RNA sequence: UUUUUUUUUUUUUUUUUUUUUUUUUUUUUU
RNA sequence: AAAAAAAAAAAAAAAAAAAAAAAAAAAAAA
């Protein structure tokens, strides 16, 4: 068991009134223990009169789940049957949520029950009720806004509420906030600020707020305060900095002219002139607008298309290179220059070759140089060794492939080799982000990761925002912001990851920008804290607005319906086809019949496609034409045969007839808009017959 | 030889959050 | 003409979850 702390028990005997109450403490102060405790409270006033009780738990990350429930089912001695649901586990759900009285699961399936059975064909298995649940737990509820899982499961206890399907004699469940900061947004003055969190605080059906009052004294011994130093480091415009900069560009002066001169072969007169600024996110904002033009329109040359492309993707790479010296030294963006270049060389033309390689001879030729940042990390880095040998250090960063060049840069140096230090590449398990390529994010890998750490194997940890919350990160003795800024709950997040004694946080950046997103970040925060001063100050909220006006719960469906039924009237259309080709060159890949999807997965039973098809080795499909290097998608096997696999984002929809281009984003788009692919036969059979041979 | 359960890895699709940049519209001020 | 605020569209980056499928390794049964 663990003692409650006088903090912890002010927050608790708000909660104990039985009313719906939300608990904002800051990260590290033992929200986990207040939520045990609240249940044990629950499930003992339920047992002395005589009633069935039930506790959910729920958390954002699925990281965190398996320590919320272990911490849980200590304090509470191990006399609850306690349950832990993932997607991984395949146990069924209801009869588990039945079987025992506290359930640990993901707010997704929540979602699901209670409302999987609408729109069903009968049966339809009963209907599951949202009020089982004596008590609730909304962990990091400060997500609740639009149409989040968290506003799913709001709307379904405003269901149970409302409308009259309480069975015999259900009660309302009682539902506890906790969340580190309720979040600014984007308001100025402190009314809409207090407005904004009383609408939210509505949303969730809590009046009550949580707040310490008179223990203000131990939170702050318990938790002490973190400054937030702020470190600026100018940049050279001169120097082997100066003189890559300078070629690269010279280089984005080369592709824009070679774009030019594509253009007047094209006769065409509409495209918009690249910004003067190589490294600001217009150029790439303006690079990727072209790309998604020259999908959407057609050129006579079908090798006009190709170049452009080509001129576009190098642009691309040339930019986030740019991006790369920018923040660190040219060594690493030279690298990852010459890795992509030889990576994509096999399908390019004679003479971007010459320029690529006289480019990188130049390269070569510049010479190396050391970035200011990079030496004040260093020895930051230093100092904090000296000043205890237990020193452990994490380093936020803007992008996974930002993340691997800091950990190189970091284990690429004598001096912290000379004491045996070394860092790590922690990222977040998403593969979901257009970069996982190089990102492998295992679940065993990122234990292993978090292991070594702990046992202080790893020192340095270039952690994205994916460690702010849902990780068990251990005490860090100190947190460095490598050009990274967000909004102001992560901010929080990364000042009170700091748990070691003597953290210090401080923020190193080359830019402008930067300095004023953390000024912007500290006023949010004091606006914060003056609207909660405020809040507490007068206990007359006096605001009802918008509880009264969510009363509009059945409205939302009824125009739910209606513009669903007009998608349906403009998606009457059909009986046509579709002329798919590959998105970089004009190649007939399919037609629109030989399509098929299984469950959710869509394959095509094209006899031709092989012929087409590159067929690398992994597994992975590409284009056979000269000069695409596009990968048209991935390859998987259903009856112990590969069968191909496209891919929205490679392919552009063509209509016969009219020279319309149809650009793709997501296959739910085309699915309801265009055309939808019948069900799949035992048609692996002529593929596989054309798949060898 | 097949079936059931557990673990690891991989793939497709869908649903959300945060940050930055670009563009458009409206209002206010000089 | 310039600046600020609000809404909308596009692009880039990061994070979260769900559904299904495939491969491999173990335990049990037929
Ligand atoms: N009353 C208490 N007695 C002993 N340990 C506590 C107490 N309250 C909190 N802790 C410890 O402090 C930590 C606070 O982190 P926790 O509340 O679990 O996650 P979060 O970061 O979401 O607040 C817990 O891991 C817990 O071990
Ligand atoms: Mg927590
Ligand atoms: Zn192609």
């Amino acid at each position: 068991q663990l003692c409650l702390r006088n903090y912890q028990e002010e927050l608790c005997q708000v909660a104990l009134q039985g009313k719906n109450t939300i608990v904002t403490a800051p990260t590290g102060s033992g929200k986990t223990v207040i939520a045990a405790n609240i249940i044990k409270e629950h499930f003992e006033s339920r047992s002395s009169e005589g009633k069935r009780f039930k506790a959910l738990f729920m958390t954002p990350n699925s990281m965190i789940l398996n320590q919320q429930a272990a911490s849980i089912s200590s304090y509470l001695d191990h006399v609850y049957h306690t349950q832990i649901i993932q997607g991984s586990d395949n146990v069924p759900t209801r009869n588990v949520i039945q079987s025992k009285d506290l359930i640990v699961a993901t707010p997704q399936m929540i979602v699901n029950l209670c409302n999987e059975h609408r729109n069903s064909l009968d049966s339809r298995l009963d209907q599951f009720f949202l009020s089982t649940f004596t008590i609730i737990f909304f962990d990091e509820c400060h997500n609740t806004v639009k149409n989040s899982p968290y506003s799913n499961i709001m709307r379904e206890y405003h269901y149970l509420k409302n409308m009259g399907n309480m069975p015999e004699g259900h009660s309302l469940p009682q539902i506890i906030g906790l969340t580190a900061s309720l979040g600014t947004g984007d308001k100025n003055d402190c009314l809409q600020v207090r407005n904004y969190i009383a609408g939210l605080c509505a949303s969730m059906d809590v009046k009550d707020l949580s707040i310490v009052k008179d223990n203000l004294e131990e939170l702050r011994g318990y938790s002490p305060i973190v400054p937030d130093k702020v470190l600026l480091c100018e940049r050279s415009t001169d120097g082997p900095i100066g003189m890559f900069t300078n070629r690269l560009t010279l280089m984005m002066q080369e592709v824009e002219g070679l774009i030019r001169t594509a253009l007047r072969n094209e006769h065409i007169g509409s495209f918009l002139d690249p910004p003067a600024d190589k490294e600001h996110a217009g150029y790439q904002n303006w690079v990727c607008n072209q790309m998604n033009l020259v999908s959407g329109t057609s050129f006579r040359e079908t090798g006009t298309r190709t170049i452009i492309n080509e001129a576009l993707d190098v642009l691309k790479e040339c930019f986030c290179t740019l991006s790369y010296n920018i923040n660190f030294h040219p060594e690493v963006a030279l690298n990852y220059l010459k890795d992509e270049m030889e990576y994509r060389t096999p399908n390019f033309t004679v003479n971007m070759i010459r320029i690529w390689e006289r480019y990188h001879n130049q390269l070569v030729g510049t010479g190396s140089a050391e970035n200011p940042m990079i030496s004040k990390t260093v020895q930051y880095i230093v100092e904090q060794n000296l000043q205890r040998a237990d020193s452990r250090t994490i380093i936020f960063v803007r992008t996974r492939y930002e993340a691997t060049i800091l950990n190189k840069v970091l284990n690429s140096n004598e001096e912290l080799l000379m004491l045996g230090i070394k860092s790590e590449w922690m990222s977040g398990l998403n593969k979901s982000t257009a970069s996982s390529a190089d990102i492998s994010a295992s679940k065993q890998k990122q234990m292993e990761k978090l292991k070594m750490f702990a046992d202080g194997e790893i020192r340095i940890l270039v952690s994205t925002s994916v460690a702010e919350e849902g990780l068990d990160v251990p005490e860090c003795s100190l947190v460095i912001k490598y050009n990274y800024a967000t909004n102001e709950i992560a901010h929080v997040q990364r000042r009170g990851r700091g748990r070691a004694l003597n953290s210090e946080c401080v923020l190193i950046t080359n830019s402008i920008a930067l300095r004023d997103q953390e000024s912007n970040n500290r006023d949010k925060e004091s606006l914060m804290s003056e609207t909660i001063s405020l809040i507490q100050n007068s206990p007359a909220e006096f605001r009802k607005c918008v509880d009264e006006e969510s009363n509009k719960i059945w409205p939302r469906i009824l125009r739910e319906d209606t513009d669903k039924a007009q998608k349906i009237e403009e998606q009457i259309n059909r009986n046509i086809v579709y002329k798919i080709i590959c998105k970089k060159c004009e190649a007939i890949l399919c037609t629109s019949k030989d399509i098929r999807s299984r469950n959710t997965q869509y394959l095509v039973c094209d006899p031709g496609f092989w012929s087409l098809v590159r067929k690398t080795r992994t597994g992975s499909i590409n284009c056979r034409r000269e000069n695409c290097g596009l990968k048209l998608g991935q390859l998987i096997e259903v009856n112990t045969v590969d069968l191909p696999c496209l891919s929205a984002l490679s392919i552009v929809l063509l209509v016969e007839g009219t020279d319309k281009r149809i650009i793709v984003k997501k296959w739910k788009n085309i699915l309801d808009k265009y055309f939808t692919p019948t069900e799949i036969r035992q048609l692996d059979v002529q593929t596989m017959r054309d798949a060898d041979q």
